[PDB]
């Protein structure tokens, strides 16, 4: 798994379950081609999005939708989408972990990049 | 002044200075319309984006252009932007402060609501 | 005012109000001596902790008492405190701002240095 | 592993390797008994600190020292210790993950608590 996504809730200190994640790649004619997608697990993690063979250098957009998570808590969320855009594998192949930390009025996001 | 944006640099222990900030507002056809923009001062604050009477109820998006910020300091950062999305309610006159904390690989955004 | 401490609540989207803050200074026998303390105002700011002439070069520690803060709001938080440790250099007159962002299970501290 | 510790560098976006970690437990006569200790790995993680049989309810202090990490980067760090104090296993057994995010002027720390 070269690309992991974690989502956490800063209020509850728990993993965010069933967050929808959509990954896009910037395509040749200046548009976003679909690339991968999934839901986060009990542990709030999602990998198995791609393989090193499909995860070529390029520009990727990672979108999350947290509607299912707040719904199951009985929370009527105010906002529920977040996104990052980064450039991948420019120095050849790396593993990316992208973590998001949720509060109703605060959003934090961190990227860890490691060598496979 | 009803809308403040404050931005800090976690690497250098200082306000982020001259960072461009674009504020959009969500329009009747669910698109984003430009609302305001500016650059951060030496103390990292940007205000004078809008008057009380022009900052109506709605959904607003603040894009802080951090890629150019880090690149100017000779750092290839991970993110393109820092963003946050928030809702202004039609309530009384209220101060909205958007605070941003920046690293090359991590950032956090927070919307703070007060009365002056 | 050379030492400011600002504290925000990420859950409630507001300044943290009435939070106790204790500042210690590292003494000649490598122990911590009380330096200053106070409570945060309605805008979450605490200043008037020290004068320019009494805030000498050294190593200082800010303990923000967040357990009691969250418990007062009926939340059993994870941390006891938020802390940060920083060094004042003997340089010119400089403004030190300690900013704190608080959730029940996550918190961040930042020391910002400016000139007034 | 009921107790994991991660340490990350927000400047480099990399795991912090060889961070020394010392865990203490609050003992009956109001003092800190040693409990567990270790160094973080290539991936910045440390588990194998304890077992569910030794990780009883109580008050634990987790200390890190990041001297070896900065040394190997050729960095003369200003500060290099951090600590959290929390109460464990009060609602019976839980798994704790404690993550710390480093910048020279900013420190963030998050706790994720999950059900084994
Ligand atoms: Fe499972
Ligand atoms: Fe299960
Ligand atoms: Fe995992
Ligand atoms: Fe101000
Ligand atoms: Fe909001
Ligand atoms: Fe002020
Ligand atoms: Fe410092
Ligand atoms: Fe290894
Ligand atoms: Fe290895
Ligand atoms: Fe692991």
């Amino acid at each position: 798994c070269p690309l992991m996504v974690k989502v956490l809730d800063a209020v509850r200190g728990s993993p965010a379950i069933n967050v929808a994640v959509h990954v896009f790649r910037k395509a040749a004619d200046d548009t976003w081609e679909p690339f991968a997608s999934g839901k986060t697990s009990e542990s709030g993690e999602l990998h198995g999005l791609t393989t090193e063979e499909e995860f070529v250098e390029g520009i990727y957009k990672v979108e999350i939708d947290t509607k299912s998570y707040w719904k199951a808590l009985g929370i009527s969320p105010f906002h529920e989408h977040a996104e990052v855009v980064f450039t991948a594998n420019d120095s050849g192949p790396r593993r990316y972990t992208i973590a998001a930390l949720l509060s109703p009025y605060s959003y934090s996001t961190t990227a860890v990049v490691t060598n496979p």
